[PDB]
RNA sequence: GUGUUUAUAGCCUUGUUGUAAUACGUCCACUGGGGACUGAGGACUGCGGCUUCGUGCCAAGGAUGCUGACAUAAUGGU
């Protein structure tokens, strides 16, 4: 029963309008700034994939 | 060209001028550099040399000291 129906729900929208992600979906339009890091003492194999993940997301550090 | 005997060169031989020098052989428990490989052992003993003596010092029963570079690298293996 947790499946969201295609018909818009006012309870679901009331929850989201002041949610943790509300600053992104509101008229404020908070530009997302990403911080990608790894685990401690990672190898170059992790960096070759992290660089690709860095290409996917602009404005990511 | 023929024969000469220091001539306006000198050569050799001989004793001989103050002695030598040099080369070769040999020796120094005399000495100054360059290069390479090794560092086994692992408290102390020992034999020695310095030292007035030294919990002294030393090249004396086997390497120590001073540095520099790297973790996303350096180094080696398959």
């Amino acid at each position: 029963e947790t499946i969201i129906e295609d018909k818009p729900d006012e309870e679901l929208q009331a929850e989201l309008k002041d949610d943790e992600f509300s600053a992104y979906f509101s008229e404020e339009r908070k530009v997302p700034k990403l911080l990608v890091t790894t685990s401690k003492r990672a190898s170059r194999k992790c960096y070759d994939f992290a660089s690709e993940l860095l290409d996917c997301f602009p404005n990511a550090e």
